[PDB]
């Protein structure tokens, strides 16, 4: 059974960048629903599989990817943020960033653009290509998870579904992206990077 | 050149079902952006076509469908709503509804379910199948327009992108759908129906 | 464990409409690989589900839908054909066809159109819509199965992957469609239609 | 007006790797239809654009991407092959291949994998990423063109639609891939690589 992880900080810890109302709805309602629905779908999957019911397994895929993906993405998102966050990363990761994107600023532009470029609901990601052995930016639709659909290792994700910013920034998604950089938890991102550089 | 149509009523005319803040942002910001971006993309399309640049034409498709679709959908949505709205339709349309969906209530359930069922951004629609000569409910992702992608004639659309309801109903999309029935402009929907029954 | 079903007839039982070489390859090779690959994929899925590895379950979806769908579709296809096929259905089924498509001739043309219309690999289908309670035609891409991705109950399917006709008809898919009508097992399609008649 | 390009060689110039029957059908029939169908689609698009008919422009996208992509891909494919092909590239291109894929052998295996991996119709590609400034492998479905749907500049493409190999290799696509390496026109791929070398 999958569970909703506790937020690693207070709901208002990311203010004024992401307000408390958004954080609370985001965690207690949106993420909660993803794990609850995921557990329901996996149980139905368990039943379909035991029966060899291929039709049922296939009909269940949209719900499994959407809900399971929702859980995966938000669980990573919470850890990617921090009240003491902001600034730039250091060492090997910063090395890679400058190497793979020219500079930190060029990286910010590219990730921002990938995030602002999502038409509809989705996510912008900084990931790691284990095969090429380098960093890579990608965008995912709806709740499609980075690794399950692209094979890339998630390092930093930016949720651009409207529920992630609308109450505070309304239609101005670029202001939300500008503000989020101030709360990125580079320690966590670094951790994830070093974890796949092994 | 495409233009942003005036709303056929005051921004607060649909209260308390859809508040004025949402209507104003919805029309003046979201729809505006769709037509502005559409005009930009069509102009680029005009250039690509004159040159026989197939690659450019194809690269331009996502923006054309998204923005052009945004314009089509919202232009219909505004007319599908009315301050004096609500209740049930009459005559031939009501006939079709009962015939094709069992009853009005069964129709409401089905359209609502199609609308609540959209994972991510999208629209729920009551359309008309000219080939089969009957009504049909469908759901469209992001701004994909009903007719251009399904061939069905739009009669009644329900925008379920989060910007269409979040500020007022937050994560509770079912409350938004419950409320919207009170402002449906059945006169307009009837008009559209009789227009394709010719 | 899923198994490759024997054909209801000899490989050259459908000559000259679909030649022996095609039937043998299509069954002994194409279908064979789908069943074996499906079993392998399911096993991996059972393991991923057991560990609660969501990323793995998601990464396996393409293979499950592709191989499971290939198994579902082909199993249906073989029973939809018969050396003594051809002509038209009778009683109930014929009645429904006249009712929903105007006439048997029109229906053939409609299903032929959906089949010829597939860009790339796929399938053309005559299915039953339980909710609306009527026949419906649909086209599915690659091996996406009708019921699992659409909800319609499959009654008659036409495989338009090039491997289904290229050796004999080359690039002229319409010649293949014209020919297949001569071997359709209407007895089986009728059986399938009467089964979901609720 | 787009036109069907002549082949740079005789239909049986690539025997025994890709037989004459395949080359003739592939070029004189498949490519021929894409160019003619593309022109017809473009005309309809110019008309729809002129009227500002957005629904029509959108309904035409599938045909434009499919036929325009078919024209783009095949035009590239013919120049990527040569009776005197085979072996490996030299200088700059080879250098980049060793750099981004480890070795030429590894690169072949990577591109073979992408090509064999396509479920349904499609294409496997070696392209150039202008932003990252390196080679990249990608697979495209049906006739979706590489640059128009991905941004990568096409350098070498491998057609894995069944019509590209079924008459000769039947269901065994890997045998086709092994064979094609013997006719790759590295002179042309090198030319394409040096052209986007900015
Ligand atoms: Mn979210
Ligand atoms: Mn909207
Ligand atoms: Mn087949
Ligand atoms: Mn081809």
């Amino acid at each position: 059974k999958h569970s909703l992880p506790d937020l690693p900080y207070d709901y208002g810890a990311l203010e004024p960048h992401i307000n408390a109302q958004i954080m609370q709805l985001h965690h207690s309602k949106h993420h909660a629903a993803y794990v609850n629905n995921l557990n329901v779908t996996e149980e139905k999957y368990q039943e379909a599989l035991a029966k060899g019911d291929v039709t049922a397994q296939i009909a269940l895929q949209p719900a499994l990817k959407f809900n399971g993906g929702g859980h995966i993405n938000h669980s990573i998102f919470w850890t990617n943020l921090s009240p003491n966050g902001g600034g730039e990363p250091k060492g090997e990761l910063l090395e890679a960033i400058k190497r793979d994107f020219g500079s930190f600023d060029k990286f910010k532009e590219k990730l921002t653009a990938a995030s602002v470029g999502v038409q509809g609901s989705g996510w912008g990601w900084l990931g790691f290509n284990k095969e090429r052995g380098h960093l890579q930016i990608a965008a995912c639709p709806n709740q499609d998870p980075l690794q399950g659909t692209t094979g890339l290792i998630p390092l930093l994700g930016i949720d651009v579904w409207e529920h992630a910013y609308y109450l505070q920034y309304k239609n101005v998604r670029p202001d939300y992206l500008k503000a989020i950089w101030n709360v990125i938890n580079w320690e966590n991102v670094t951790e994830r990077y070093m974890a796949c550089k092994k």
